[PDB]
C-alpha cells in the first residue's frame, strides 16, 4: 500500500493511498473526506486484480493544505474538477469511481462531465434536498459543531455503531476537526448542485446507484424515484450511509462485481 | 357511529362500523384485520362530508364467524372478493378504498378487478416478497406466535409504540387471538398474489401509493420502484406500517385530500 502526498496545480496538497495493479478503481470519500474509512476494502478490492486509489478530500484530514475555495461553497462540479486534477497527477486515464453523499454527487458529475475518463460510476445516497437542521450548524462554534455532528454520525447514519467507533481515536480525532469544515462548506451548496435534475442525461449511462437497506425510507426516497425514472440500476447495500465502514466485505464485493460487470460490457 | 354486523352469502358474518354521509370511503384493515385501529380517523374523515365504512376482516376479531377458506391460504384476490361482498351487502356502489399490507394488495386487486366499483385506491406498504422469518411462524404453537408477533408489532413496525399500546387492553386481547390466524393463513400466500406483476396494468389507474417515512428502505423498496415504473403517485406517510394508529390526524388528512383530488378529476 502506497501512502503519500501529491500537489496539484490548483493548490491542493493531497494525501492519497494506492494499492494493487490492474484496471483503476477510485474510492471518493463522503463529505467528511476521510479515506481511512476505506482501509479494509481497499485491500480486498485490490486483491481481485485492480489498482485502487483513494485520498482525503480538500480541506479535510490529511488533505487540509488547500485553498479556501476548495472547501467553501462546495459543489459536485467543484469536487469533480478536483478529483480529475489528482487523477491527472497520478496518471490515471480511465477509472471506475465510487462515491457516497457529496462523493455520490461528485462521481455522477465526473461521469457526465468527463465521459472519456470514467468507465462507470457507483453512487450511494446522493443528497438532493436542503436540510435546514444540517445547514444551521454552520453558524455554531467549532466545538459545538463537532460535538453535534459526531453524535449524528454515530447514532443516526453510521449504520453500525460498533464499526463506527472501531475506526479508532486517530480517525475520530481527524473527523472531529473536519466537522466544522464540512458544516460551513457543504450542506448549503451541495444539494442544489446535484447532477440529477436532467433525468434524460442519466439514461443509458454506466451508473449503478445504491441506498442503505436500513436507512429510513424518507432519507433517500428521491434517489430511488430518480434512478428508476432514468432506467438506472438501483439497489441496496447493508447498513446506512457508510457501507464501507459498517460492512466492508460486502462493500468490497459490490465494488469488485460492479467493476467486473462493466469491464465485460466494455468488451 | 353505527356498530353492527352483516352476513354475506359466502358464509361470513362481518363486524362493521359506519359513520357520516356523502361519498363512500372504505378503510380495509391490514392483515391483523382489526378495524378499531381506524377509530380516531373514521370520525375525522366522516366530518369532512363522507360516509366512512370499515370492518374486521374474515376470521379476525369480531368477524370471526367465517368459513375456514376465508382465513386460510389467503390471497389478494380472495380478500378482494370478500370486500366486494360486504360492499354489495351495504349497498355501496362506488367507493374510495384504503388498505395497508394485505389490505394494500386487496385494494389494488379491487381497483383492477372491479373498476366500475372503485373511484380510487390508496395502497400502503404492499408486500410482494416472501419473508421466511414470517412464514416460519406458521408452524409454531399459538402462544408462541402471539408472543413473537405482538413484540414485532410493538417494537419493530408500529411506527409509534405509545400509540400502539394506547389501542388498549381489549384491542390487544383481540389481536392476541388474531396473530396465529394471520400467521397460518397470510404470509405464505399473500406476497405471491400481489397484483403488481403487470406494470402496464397499473399505468393510468387512480392509484395513490405510500410507504412509511421511518420504515427501513429495504422493507418496501420494491413498492417505490414499481410505482415509479408505472407512473403511479408514490409518496410517504409519517411512521411505519400503521399510519392510522401512529399518526391518525395526518392519516385522516391524507385520505380526505386524496379522495377530494379524485372527486375533482372525475
Ligand atoms: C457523510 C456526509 O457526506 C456528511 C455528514 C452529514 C451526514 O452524514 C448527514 C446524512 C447524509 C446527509 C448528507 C448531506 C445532507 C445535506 O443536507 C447536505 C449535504 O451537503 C450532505
Ligand atoms: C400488519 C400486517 O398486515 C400483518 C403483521 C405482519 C407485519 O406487520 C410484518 C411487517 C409487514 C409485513 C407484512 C407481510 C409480510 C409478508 O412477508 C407476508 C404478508 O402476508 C404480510
Ligand atoms: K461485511
Ligand atoms: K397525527
Amino acid at each position: 500500500r502506497t501512502r503519500s502526498t501529491i500537489s496539484t496545480p490548483n493548490g491542493i496538497t493531497w494525501y492519497y493511498e494506492q494499492e494493487g495493479t490492474g484496471p483503476d478503481i477510485v474510492l471518493v470519500p463522503d463529505g467528511l473526506g476521510e479515506c481511512q474509512m476505506f482501509d479494509s476494502s481497499v485491500s480486498q478490492i485490490a486483491a481481485q486484480g485492480f489498482r485502487v486509489t483513494t485520498f482525503d478530500m480538500p480541506g479535510m484530514s490529511r488533505s487540509a493544505k488547500a485553498p479556501a475555495e476548495t472547501y467553501t461553497e462546495v459543489t459536485a462540479q467543484k469536487l469533480a474538477s478536483y478529483v480529475i486534477s489528482i487523477l491527472d497527477a497520478l496518471d490515471i486515464k480511465h477509472a471506475t469511481v465510487w462515491g457516497c453523499s457529496s462523493g455520490a454527487s461528485t462521481v455522477v458529475a465526473l461521469l457526465l462531465g468527463y465521459p472519456d475518463r470514467i468507465r462507470n460510476a457507483m453512487c450511494h445516497e446522493l443528497p438532493t434536498k436542503l436540510l435546514d437542521h444540517l445547514s444551521n450548524t454552520a453558524v455554531l462554534e467549532d466545538e459545538e459543531i463537532s460535538n453535534i455532528l459526531a453524535n449524528v454520525m454515530l447514532n443516526d447514519v453510521s449504520g453500525g455503531s460498533e464499526a463506527w467507533q472501531a475506526l479508532g481515536v486517530e480517525v475520530h480525532a481527524r473527523l472531529h476537526k473536519n466537522y466544522p469544515v464540512w458544516a460551513r462548506g457543504y450542506p448549503r451548496t451541495i444539494p442544489p448542485s446535484a447532477p440529477v435534475q436532467d433525468v434524460e442525461a442519466l439514461r443509458g449511462k454506466p451508473l449503478d446507484w445504491t441506498v442503505g437497506a436500513a436507512t429510513p425510507t424518507e432519507s433517500f426516497f428521491d434517489n430511488i424515484v430518480t434512478a428508476t425514472k432514468a432506467g438506472v440500476n438501483i439497489g441496496l447495500l447493508p447498513g446506512m450511509h457508510f457501507p464501507y465502514v459498517s460492512h466492508p466485505d460486502v462493500f468490497a464485493k459490490y465494488v469488485v462485481e460492479t467493476t467486473q460487470k462493466h469491464l465485460w460490457n466494455s468488451s
